[PDB]
């Protein structure tokens, strides 16, 4: 069985220095880079990909200022950039959701994931125990009473639906290969590589672990020789440009 559709949605965006996106590069100059939910229609149901930016983030560039990351990261997130908007839109409530998939907590991810109290999310252990501690991590993305499914490494969502386990940008992170109806072998590394550049070329970038994030690209590397996906990547304004997105899909 494969995915019957895969949306790529815009959720808003973020302003991030450039070298968030190389870490060779000189801090001075912010990239105004997207936010992305993906939404897959599945035999079983649709499903959910990350969950866009905190209600916080809601015309409020400065939501990081008095913190220890001030000026490194500006929201870029109006009221129609609400998840639940986004949904609503797309014409989904939270409650209609077979699942919820957290790539990882960052805040740009699971900044909306309080809006669905019943839907299970699906996060690794890795990811839950490391938000439940970390300082990057906002309250808004673990919140404590939510259906969360707890996962460890590699797992089968639904069939055409794979999560493959790839820490290093976060102590959790998890990426995706999708099978679609139309288009067959798709690779949504989210933030194992923000640019093309950081998956093909290995140019360092923002994480928690750089030496891991590398050994999960590498893994991904395998995958890719393996299966030939066409390849989306987390936070790149280049592949931004020719990306089908709502209401196309692949
Ligand atoms: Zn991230
Ligand atoms: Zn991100």
């Amino acid at each position: 069985m494969t995915v019957k559709k895969l949306y790529f949605i815009p959720a808003g965006r973020c302003m991030l220095d450039h070298s968030s996106v190389n870490s060779a590069l000189t801090p001075g100059k912010l990239l105004n880079l997207p936010v992305w939910c993906y939404l897959l229609e599945t035999e079983e149901g649709p499903i959910l990909v990350d969950t866009g930016m905190p209600e916080s983030a809601v015309n409020n560039e400065g939501l990081f200022n008095g913190t220890f990351v001030e000026g490194q990261i500006l929201p870029k997130m109006t009221e129609e950039d609400r998840i639940v908007n986004i949904l609503k839109r797309v014409g989904y409530e939270p409650d209609d959701l077979l699942y919820i998939i957290s790539s990882h907590l960052h805040f740009d991810h699971a900044g909306g994931n309080g809006a669905f109290t019943n839907t299970p999310i699906i996060v690794q252990r890795t990811e839950y125990e490391a938000a439940l501690h970390r300082e990057e991590y906002m309250k808004e993305c673990i919140l404590p009473h939510l259906n969360y499914k707890i996962i460890e490494g590699d797992y089968e969502v639904v069939p055409g639906v794979q999560l493959l386990y790839t820490p290093g940008h976060s102590p959790g992170h998890q990426s995706l290969f999708i099978e679609t109806e139309q288009s067959g072998s798709v690779l949504l590394t989210i933030d194992a590589s923000y640019t093309k550049e950081n998956f093909e070329d290995e140019v360092p970038f923002a994480g928690f672990d750089p030496e891991l994030a590398l050994s999960s690209i590498k893994r991904l590397k395998e995958v890719v020789k393996k299966e030939k996906p066409i390849i989306f990547f987390g936070h790149d304004i280049e592949q931004e440009k020719s990306c089908r997105v709502f209401p196309e899909y692949i």
